[PDB]
DNA sequence: GCTGGCTTCGTAAGAAGCCAGCTCGCGGTCAGCTTGCTGACCGCG
C-alpha cells in the first residue's frame, strides 16, 4: 500500500460483526463505527488491528489531538462522525464544564509530556541513565514502541534538569511553559515554582491577547 | 503467517477462494504465617 499506511491508527464502519472490542470483550457490530490501534505483526509483513467500539477506544488510554492527519480513513468517514471523533479527541475526561466562550472546546495541557513525583526507585533517567529516586520529581515525553505495541505511549522518565537539557529532541518546543505537562496541578506549590523557572515558556503573566480589559 | 465463516461454482453430489479477524513480561516493596522463609499488587518499559 503507497502512504496511508504508517498512520498508528484506524477509524471505519465494521467490514464485518466477528470483531471484539479490546476492551469490554463485546462484538463490534458491523457498519458500526469502530477504531483501532495499529500495531506491526512480527510473524509476517502487514499491521494488526486491535479493535474498540468508539467509545470504549478512549476508555483504555489511547488518545489522540489531530485525528485528520493521526488516523487513517477519518477523512472517508461520514461528517457527523469525523465532528464526533474531532470533539472526543479533544475532551480529555475530566468532569469539566462551560458558560462563554467563542470557538469549540478548548485545550491547555500537552498529551505526550507528563511531571509527577517518582511512583517509585526502579524508574531510570533517559538522559543520565541513572535511577530516579521514589518522591523524586520526574519529567517524561510519552512515545510508542513499535516492539510493545499493545502498550500504546509509555512514559520515557528523565530528571527535571536533564529533560531540559534535551528539550529540542523531546519535541518540548519554546512556546510550551510547565503548566502544560500533564500532572502538573498535582506538584506542591514549591515544585511547580522550579519547573515554570526552567520551561517558563511565553510568559507567566497574562496582559491580553486580542482585547483590552486588563 | 493461520482460522474460520461463508459466498461462488456445480447437470447433480461436495470443494475451494477469499474477506475478514487476529496477542504483556518482569521485577520487587511492602507486607505475613509457613517459623524461616513466602505472597502479589502495581510500577516499569
Ligand atoms: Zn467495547
Ligand atoms: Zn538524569
Amino acid at each position: 500500500m503507497a502512504e496511508s499506511s504508517d498512520k498508528l491508527y484506524r477509524v471505519e464502519y465494521a467490514k464485518s460483526g466477528r470483531a471484539s472490542c479490546k476492551k469490554c470483550s463485546e462484538s463490534i457490530p458491523k457498519d458500526s463505527l469502530r477504531m483501532a490501534i495499529m500495531v506491526q505483526s512480527p510473524m509476517f509483513d502487514g499491521k494488526v488491528p486491535h479493535w474498540y467500539h468508539f467509545s470504549c477506544f478512549w476508555k483504555v488510554g489511547h488518545s489522540i489531538r489531530h485525528p485528520d492527519v493521526e488516523v487513517d480513513g477519518f477523512s472517508e468517514l461520514r461528517w457527523d462522525d469525523q465532528q464526533k471523533v474531532k470533539k472526543t479527541a479533544e475532551a480529555g475526561g475530566v468532569t469539566g464544564k462551560g458558560q462563554d466562550g467563542i470557538g469549540s472546546k478548548a485545550e491547555k495541557t500537552l498529551g505526550d509530556f507528563a511531571a509527577e513525583y517518582a511512583k517509585s526507585n526502579r524508574s531510570t533517567c533517559k538522559g543520565c541513565m541513572e535511577k530516579i529516586e521514589k518522591g523524586q520529581v520526574r519529567l517524561s515525553k510519552k512515545m510508542v514502541d513499535p516492539e510493545k505495541p499493545q502498550l500504546g505511549m509509555i512514559d520515557r522518565w528523565y530528571h527535571p534538569g536533564c529533560f531540559v537539557k534535551n528539550r529540542e529532541e523531546l519535541g518540548f518546543r519554546p512556546e510550551y511553559s510547565a503548566s502544560q505537562l500533564k500532572g502538573f496541578s498535582l506538584l506542591a506549590t514549591e515544585d511547580k515554582e522550579a519547573l515554570k523557572k526552567q520551561l517558563p515558556g511565553v510568559k507567566s503573566e497574562g496582559k491580553r491577547k486580542g482585547d483590552e480589559v486588563d
